[PDB]
DNA sequence: AATAAGGAGAAGTAGG
DNA sequence: TCCTACTTCTCCTTA
């Protein structure tokens, strides 16, 4: 089953939700969340999952709060904005 | 107040 | 047994 960080970085590889995510800096891997239109990726990754809830946003940052340690996703002093490690991004 | 982002300890679920 | 990789719940902090 896919892993969090995998479903982000398919989303901003295949542009299918081009209003929710985006890059804001490819090179270094930086990405952000649509304050008004986050939800809806949220809704899908939980559907995605199969989990017993409907998955929010703040569920959603809970867990990516949690590759804080091992790196592969680092929240950014930015609003809504995070990066991947190089080793996921390559 | 209302809204929103950011945060985390604790306990529950999944699938090894 | 006991860890993975989150999920869910609840409450706190700052803007
Ligand atoms: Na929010």
């Amino acid at each position: 089953k896919i892993r969090l960080y995998q479903f982000l970085l398919d989303l901003l590889r295949s542009g299918d939700m081009k209003d929710s995510i985006w890059w804001v800096d490819k090179d270094k891997g930086t990405f952000q969340f649509s304050s008004k239109h986050k939800e809806a990726l949220a809704h899908r990754w939980g559907i995605q999952k199969g989990n017993r809830k409907k998955m929010t946003y703040q569920k959603m940052a809970r867990a990516l709060r949690n590759y804080g340690k091992t790196g592969e996703v680092k929240k950014v002093k930015k609003k809504l904005t995070y990066q991947f490690s190089g080793e996921v991004l390559g």
